[PDB]
C-alpha cells in the first residue's frame, strides 16, 4: 500500500529532514524507517517529526550501524513489510585536515562508513530488488564527490569513491528496472589547532588557515535549506525514468564544467587554487 | 647524485617493468627501490633486471605491505640516500564480480591496499618532499577510475577515489614545489563460476559472463605493452611542469568525453550499457 524507505543516517542534517518530509507528507505515501547509529541523537528527529505532525505509524526509529553487516542484517529483518521500495544511503562522515594529520584509524573509518558502509546495504537490499524488478535508490553525494577540494583529501577519496560504485552498479542495473541516482549536495545548513600544529609544518597550517576562511564564507553565502536538498530527494523518488545524477544546486556547475572538459586536471588545478588560495 | 627512485607493487606488470626500465637506463641517472609485499615474488623481477642488464646497486627489493603503516616506515628507513626524488604508487588489486557476491573482507582489502595504501605512503613520504620544496609523486591510474564499469563496482570505487585523493592534494602542493600526477592506464598485458552462481541469481550471472566476454575482447585488441606504459611514467617524470592526469592511450577517450559532457550520467551509462551488452 505505502511506498516503505529506509535512510541511514537520520541522527541530522539531510537525513533526518528527509525523514520527516516524507513521514509528514499530506498524501500519507510512505512509511519510513528512519536508521542511526546511535539510539541517544533520536531526540532530534522526534522533535521535527512532532514539528511536522507526522502521523502515527508513518515513522519508526531503528539502530544501524553501517560498519557491522550485522546490524545491516538486524534492521533489514525488522522490515515489517518485507520489502523496502526506497532504499536512501545517506550515512557519512566527514574528514577535514592536512592528509599527514589525520590518523590512521579516521581515515579508515571515512572509508568503511562511506564506502563499504554503502556497499553493506547495497549487499543486504539490491538482491529483493532485483527479483521483484522493482526499487529506488538514492544515495547522498557530494561536490567534494565531483571535484576535489584541498585538505579534504579522504573526504573527497570517499566521495569519488560512491561516484564509481554507483556508476558502475547503475550500468548493470538498468535492465533489472532498479534505477539508482546520486543526490548531488553542495553546502547545506543543517583536531584542535594545536593538535593539527603539532601534525603538520608552519605553511602547510596556514594553507588550511585559508581553506577554513574559504570555506566558511562559501558556506554563508551558499549553504541551502535541507528543506530544499530533501526535496530534491523527493523528485529523483518521483521520476518516471531517473538519471543516474541530481544536482541540488547550479552554484558550482561552472567549476565543474572547468574539470570536465580539460581531462589533463590542469586548468582544474589551477582555478581551484586561485579560489582558495 | 642520482634520482632516487621508490616503487611500490613491483612483483609483476606495470612496477616491475618500471622499475627495471629505470634501472636499466642507459644513462644511470636512476637509483631504485623496487619494493614488494611478498619476497617470495621478487625472482620475476630480478629475471626482468637481468635481461635489462641493470648495472648492479641501480636496483634493490625493499619488503613492503602497504596495509601496515609500520612496513612503510621501516622501507623509508632503508632508503639509505635519506630522500626519495620520486615516488611511485603502484601497489594495487582488482576484484571482479556481482557486488553481492563479494566478501565483505575482499571489498574492505581492495579499499584498504588500494587507497589507505596510498594514503600512509603520502603520509610517509610527502612531508619530506614539502620540507625540501621538491619531488614527484606518480600514481597508477585505470581507466576504471575516470568511468564506472559494471562488474567492477569496488574496484572502480577505489580508482575513483585514488582521483579524488589526488586532485585534493594537486591544489595544495602546487605552491610547495611538489608535483602529483595519475597515470590513466587502459588495459596493460602484464569465485570460481559455482562460487560465483552460489552468491547470485542466475540474470546476474548471465550478464557477468557478457561482460567477460566483452572484457576479454577489448583486451586483444587494446591491451598496451607494459613497455610501452612504463614510458608514459617517463615521461611525467621528466616533464619540467607536469599535469596532474598523464594517458597512456588514446582509446577510451570518447567514451570518457560523453561521460564527461553529460553530467547527468544518462548518456553514460546508456552508451556503456549497449557497448558491454
Ligand atoms: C567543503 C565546502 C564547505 C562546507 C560544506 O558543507 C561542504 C562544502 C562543499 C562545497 C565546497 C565548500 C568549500 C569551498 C569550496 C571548495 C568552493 O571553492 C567550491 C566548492 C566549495
Ligand atoms: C576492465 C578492462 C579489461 C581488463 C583490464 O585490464 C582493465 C580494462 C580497462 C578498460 C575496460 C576493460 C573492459 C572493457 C571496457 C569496459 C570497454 O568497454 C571500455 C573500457 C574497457
Amino acid at each position: 500500500a505505502r511506498t516503505v524507505v529506509l535512510i541511514t543516517g537520520c541522527s541530522s542534517g539531510i537525513g533526518l529532514h528527509l525523514a520527516v518530509r516524507l513521514a509528514s507528507d499530506p498524501s500519507q505515501s510512505f512509511k519510513v524507517y528512519a536508521t542511526l547509529r546511535d539510539l541517544k541523537t533520536q531526540g532530534r528527529l522526534w522533535e521535527a517529526a512532532r514539528a511536522l505532525a507526522c502521523p502515527p505509524g508513518s515513522l519508526e526509529t531503528l539502530q544501524l550501524d553501517v560498519r557491522d553487516s550485522k546490524s545491516v542484517a538486524a534492521a533489514r529483518e525488522r522490515v515489517t513489510e518485507g520489502r523496502v521500495d526506497v532504499l536512501v544511503c545517506n550515512a557519512g562522515l566527514g574528514l577535514l585536515g592536512p592528509l599527514e594529520a589525520l590518523g590512521e584509524d579516521a581515515v579508515a573509518s571515512v572509508l568503511d562508513v562511506n564506502v563499504v558502509g554503502t556497499v553493506r546495504m547495497l549487499q543486504a537490499f539490491l538482491p529483493d530488488m532485483k527479483r521483484r524488478g522493482s526499487g529506488r535508490v538514492l544515495v547522498t553525494g557530494s561536490v567534494g564527490g565531483l571535484m576535489g577540494l584541498p585538505f579534504n583529501d579522504v573526504y573527497c577519496a570517499s566521495k569519488f569513491a560512491l561516484e564509481g560504485l554507483c556508476e558502475s552498479l547503475a550500468v548493470l542495473l538498468l535492465p533489472f528496472g532498479v534505477h539508482l541516482s546520486l543526490i548531488e549536495c553542495g553546502p547545506v545548513h543543517t583536531g584542535s589547532p594545536e593538535e593539527v600544529l603539532d601534525r603538520t609544518d608552519i605553511h602547510t597550517f596556514h594553507r588550511f588557515y585559508q581553506y577554513l576562511a574559504h570555506s566558511k564564507q562559501v558556506f554563508r553565502e551558499a549553504a541551502q535549506n535541507p528543506e530544499e536538498v530533501a526535496e530534491v530527494f523527493l523528485t529523483a523518488l518521483r521520476a518516471p525514468k531517473p538519471t543516474l545524477r541530481y544536482f541540488t544546486t547550479e552554484r558550482f556547475l561552472p567549476l565543474l564544467r572547468m574539470r570536465l572538459d580539460d581531462p589533463s586536471g590542469s586548468n582544474y588545478v589551477t582555478a581551484m587554487h586561485r579560489e582558495v588560495f
